[PDB]
């Protein structure tokens, strides 16, 4: 009835077999809670050996993939690949792919329907930039956004969405819990206007941005926060924390 | 003296591990002459798993890396995370990459810097458009890609540089073999006058777009080919004839 707690890890371009391994085997270790779904993002190149060695109950997602199941892109993954090593989930739309990789809501919204069309997760990443913060229109920017993937999705029952604040990435500025509320509720309300009211209810909606083990709690504690997408904090230790972030 | 022949596969966004297992088991079965030097570029998913699964006179690349060590760069890899699994080259500046997903050339050029830097030899692509072709600049084209590429080599002995037409990727057109010889020497040309007398003598030049078995022996007979780029018929048993197309 309510919405599992979520936390995803996204290693981004870090690590190698023997960095991964240790970290893998400290999340192997530690005592997890029972009522939290933990998934970790691991490099393209390390996702078989990651979801080798990982508790099955633990996810590995991809941190991207293309729009079609195979031909000449070279370079790109397949949903049909992620599945073929047992990865469960990808993620879609993040900021870095957007601003630094230059991909288009259009190019992020065919990406979610192929994903979903052969049966992986989504978690689909929205955000603004602190000029547009700045200049009124959060609420315009994030719902563009979704609509560019919500008119993508034919099944929302393996979507999680992301809220992620550009100027929070990577940077330590994290939203106060109230900021990150603010949006959290907004989005919930656009699904349940423009997409039914047991999508709004059943969908996890997940904060990212700087998400620390001190921090985690206070943001845990709003009433639409669903979870965390973690960046440099999923590298360390403290990840642990962040998993048990209710309890 | 003269160069040693040089054919890498590029297999694109192709393959599962069954498929590719077969494909493996072939290519390890085969009589592969020993006077080529032999290159499969796998998907990076499956990099770790065709290094293994490969006997040790078959080279492995990577499709594409980006131009630091490690950072918050989501969906990208690394020359050391390539490096980490065994594999000993990376392709770049591909036209996909260049075309599709808009990669410039002072960034290829950085990519060639830092994968040289980290011990990787690079397959560096160039290539024309049909419009560039016909409009008759070809030339012009292909030495401001080769300057970008060679503004940031310092060692040459790690390079392969892969001409390819744009339009003979993929679908079935071929440059003659006048038309790849004839760009082929002008290369040549250019690396004597800009770089060393040397160095045009010793790096392979290599010619991609739709190289089958049927026009491989027509093609290697030029003096100034040193090799090919294979894509297609990389997934397919021909591709022995081509590694053979010399004998």
């Amino acid at each position: 009835a309510p919405r599992k707690f979520f936390v995803g890890g996204n290693w981004k371009m870090n690590g190698d077999k023997k960095s991964l391994g240790e970290l893998i085997h400290t999340l192997n270790g530690a005592k997890l809670s029972a009522d939290t779904e933990v998934v970790c993002g691991a490099p393209s190149i390390y996702l078989d050996f990651a979801r080798q060695k990982l508790d099955a109950k633990i996810g590995v997602a991809a941190q991207n993939c293309y729009k079609v199941p195979k031909g000449a892109f070279t370079g790109e993954i397949s949903p049909a690949m992620i599945k073929d090593i047992g990865a469960a989930w990808v993620i879609l739309g993040h900021s870095e792919r957007r601003h630094v990789f230059g991909e288009s809501d259009e190019l992020i919204g065919q990406k979610v329907a192929h994903a979903l069309a052969e049966g992986l997760g989504v978690i689909a990443c929205i955000g603004e930039k602190l000029d547009e913060r700045e200049a009124g229109i959060t609420e315009k920017v994030v719902f563009e956004q979704t609509k560019a993937i919500a008119d993508n999705v034919k099944d929302w029952s393996k979507v999680v969405l992301a809220y992620e604040p550009v100027w929070a990435i990577g940077t330590g500025l994290w939203a106060t819990p109230q900021q990150a509320q603010e949006v959290h509720e907004k989005l919930r309300g656009w699904l349940k206007s423009h997409v039914s009211d047991a999508v709004a209810q059943s969908t996890r909606i997940i904060y990212g941005g700087s998400v620390t083990g001190g921090n985690c709690k206070e943001l845990a504690s709003q009433h639409d926060v669903d979870g965390f997408l973690v960046g440099g904090a999923s590298l360390k230790p403290e990840f642990v924390d962040i998993i048990n972030a209710k309890h």
